[PDB]
């Protein structure tokens, strides 16, 4: 049995056991900030992604087990304007070596929009603008090796407003769950669909977020984690 | 600060650290069995309820805080016609000498179909029965004081497949999220409210489940629970 | 699989999870003071006793399994003359109706000072008064169904100062271990030894803790527990 | 708030989220082997640590708050003949890049026998073999920034038995407690020192363990570790 976890209630600034990756900082209000943020205004054309550090053991080739994991974070979207927001937000694990890929609606996961069993990404996205593979309006989904999401549903952006999320993976059935609430306005989301991550993954990975505001100077928008906690458990074999 | 926990994964026969109440039994298969199975049927009129044997410390008058908690659970509905099903299930908080009220809609939790703050009940509900009161068709409620939910969702009961249930508060901003996803068939629910649990219980409260089938014969189901972990945390002042 | 836990990091005042027998009180600084003081001094023949509320499941006669469990807590004891200090404190387990025995040197734990198997406790003790039965000088000592123990060592009190106690029990080995830490003068105690819970346990108990003050008026000393944690197992069958 | 925790009842080969120094491997009945072993004999002059890959936060200058932290494991040392046996096993914490030095006595620790800040180490050690500075007699050490330890205990090395620790720091007392049980034997040994740990170590540091074994054929011991868990609390400021 191997468990790992962590909690994060707030970020401290050039954190080691964080792989901060493209334009992400930790501001001294602790939040991680993820797209660029520059004279109180975001950044076009900005990735970040923020890994933790140590490798995740998600299933075993030994003795057959995969691990259950429940992740909580909360997170703000900030659009100057709300009908020009881009692109999104979203959770993923990846392997060990995982490195930001295209920006913009590729969210720093992708180089390009095909499916590729080759990625090993499987991604929870929070995604604010609709690009030639989108379903209309924004929305959450569920990515297994492709930015073309396996599910989705509807999701009404809540400009500047505390997201709570919960993504969760129960081995048994195979099934990934993912639910945001607001609690401002009381409004809540979920959605889960069957993922196998020893199909799509390898057995060690890297679990964290990822980023992007628009590619043109009108299309852009703040995200900043306020706090993070994920829990693993790879039980011994039955 | 003051925290509780406990966990089941499954019942033992005889569990002196549950108050079962009414016709509950366990099973040998180790499930809390809430309403009574006579030949492998149910039986009409049947209430059962069940209750961890501890107090809940959920506030505290003389440092005015209020604790966060988390349960999760799982469940079985099987109704032998599924356009019959009758009552439900609820999850509830109670005072700590709480006892069965009437069976049947009311589900073992209020004496009658009125609102009235004497009851100090909070509850959410799994609603198989459209009453005088509820909302046409099967759905969640949140509870408070009342059987007459002050927010519902629709919810398609999946006759005898297993549903999971996570139901968590939050104090900070007064915000009660309940969630069911059935991984059977990849559906799932969710709602939340605003429910200012020191207005509404007292300082110590009982936690745990209430069941009822129909009042009529051909109105029946089990309800099983198969699973249960529970988390408070009552935090230090400020 | 059944787990318990709880925590109190200070106690409040009419503390409805705790059974408070005896003398127990709790003090509005947030002790809980087990023998009564009066005047702002001990008062002899004084005996009290604190349970927590819920049985602890620690073994399972279907399954033939036993629980691993871990517990801590920080007490106090002030003698206001150290050479007459009497009669100790100790952690117990015992069966769910337990009430207290007999004062004194038998500490609230036994009606004799015999060996009797249908005493049904298991307690660690911190003793501070040589009786008959006792070894020289203050001691811990382990005891299985009779407070002649079944091992001690030499444990000198430091007056008025917090003791950290942590006592665990691993199945696979039987093993029941205490510690005793004084972090004021850097000095520290432990034992071990094996103990079967299954052969001298129900398979629910009540946990908690017990003292008493010495039988004549100048051999006294208060006994406050400040913070307590319990924690169990039961695991899933081999 | 941050905390850190991970569990491993068993080793997996190659663990990526393990950083194994020097001669260190996993075998495949699931044990971390720190010094060599040929054919089930121990190699002299070996040396291997092996260390958590995501740095612990356990001090924060910003809040200029300390954490606490606890950490168990099981470990076995086989000498083919005890009154030959060297070197020993210690944990240790240390500065994110550290790197193994010295063979033999030295643990692979330190370069030399001196008192020097700059090796920003704490440790726990279990010393197998007398060397010049070192007490008369098997022994457990706590170490600061020196192999010469600050405090010591006599331990008796029971060969090839399993051997249980608890390690932990009390941040409000600064005080650091090391235990070892052997179940087998019903032995137990305990130490507790005051350390400072934001006087000694950076805010991040690796926690891990490194095992030597001696510098001349016939001076040899197994070092293997079975199993450990680690967390750690860094709280929010008062
Ligand atoms: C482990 O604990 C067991 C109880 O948990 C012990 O068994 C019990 O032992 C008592 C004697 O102590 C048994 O009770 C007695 O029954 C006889 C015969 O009917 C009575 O003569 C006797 O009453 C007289 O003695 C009392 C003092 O002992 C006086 O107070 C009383 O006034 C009489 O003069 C006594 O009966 C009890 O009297 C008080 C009433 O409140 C009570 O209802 C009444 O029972 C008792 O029956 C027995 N219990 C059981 C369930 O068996 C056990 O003691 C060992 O085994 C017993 C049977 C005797 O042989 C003991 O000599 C022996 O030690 C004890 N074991 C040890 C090693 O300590
Ligand atoms: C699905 O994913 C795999 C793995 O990522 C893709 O194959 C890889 O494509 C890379 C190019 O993007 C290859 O590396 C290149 O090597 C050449 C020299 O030989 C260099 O000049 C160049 O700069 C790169 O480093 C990589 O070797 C290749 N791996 C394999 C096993 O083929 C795959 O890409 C698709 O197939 C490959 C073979 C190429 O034909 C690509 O053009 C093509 O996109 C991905 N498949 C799809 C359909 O996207
Ligand atoms: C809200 O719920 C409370 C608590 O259940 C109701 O109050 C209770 O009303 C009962 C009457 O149905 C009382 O019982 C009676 O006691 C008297 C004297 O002891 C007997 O003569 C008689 O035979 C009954 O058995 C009960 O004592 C009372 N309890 C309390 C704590 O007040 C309450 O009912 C409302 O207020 C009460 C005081 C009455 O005025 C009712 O008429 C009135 O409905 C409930 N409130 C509402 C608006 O429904
Ligand atoms: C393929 C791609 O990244 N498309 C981006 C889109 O995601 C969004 O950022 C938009 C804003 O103008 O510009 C497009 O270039
Ligand atoms: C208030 C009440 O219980 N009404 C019951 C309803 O809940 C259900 O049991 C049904 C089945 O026939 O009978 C109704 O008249
Ligand atoms: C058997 C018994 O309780 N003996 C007590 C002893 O424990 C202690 O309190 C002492 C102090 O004066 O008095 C004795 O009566
Ligand atoms: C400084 C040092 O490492 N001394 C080693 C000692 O630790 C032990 O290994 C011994 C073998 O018999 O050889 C000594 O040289
Ligand atoms: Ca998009
Ligand atoms: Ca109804
Ligand atoms: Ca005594
Ligand atoms: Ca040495
Ligand atoms: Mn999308
Ligand atoms: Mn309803
Ligand atoms: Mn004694
Ligand atoms: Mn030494």
């Amino acid at each position: 049995k191997e468990t790992t976890s962590f909690v994060f209630t707030r970020f401290s600034p050039d954190p080691q056991n964080l792989l901060l990756q493209g334009d992400t900082v930790v501001t001294s209000s602790g939040h991680l900030q993820l797209t660029q943020v520059k004279d109180g205004e975001p950044v076009y054309s900005s990735l970040g992604r923020a890994l933790y550090y140590a490798p995740i053991h998600i299933w075993d080739s030994n003795t057959d087990t995969v691990a259950n994991f429940v992740t909580s974070f909360s997170f703000v979207i900030d659009a100057p304007n709300k009908a020009k927001a881009a692109d999104g937000l979203a959770f993923f694990l990846a392997p060990v070596d995982t490195e930001p890929q295209k920006p913009g609606g590729l969210l720093g996961l992708f180089h390009d929009d095909r499916h590729n069993k080759s990625n090993h990404i499987v991604a929870v996205e929070f995604d604010t603008f609709k690009n030639s593979w989108d379903p209309e309006g924004t929305h959450i989904g569920i990515n297994v090796n492709s930015i073309v999401s396996r599910k989705t549903i509807s999701w009404d952006l809540e400009n500047d407003e505390v997201a709570n999320v919960v993504i969760s993976y129960q081995a048994s059935t195979k099934t990934l769950t993912a639910s945001l609430v607001y609690p401002s306005s009381s409004t809540s989301y979920i959605l889960n669909d069957v993922v196998d991550l020893k199909q799509i993954l390898p057995e060690y990975v890297r679990v964290g977020f990822t980023a992007a505001s628009g590619l043109s100077k009108d299309h852009v928008e703040t995200h900043d984690v306020l706090a993070w906690t994920f829990d693993s458990d790879l039980p011994d074999p039955s």
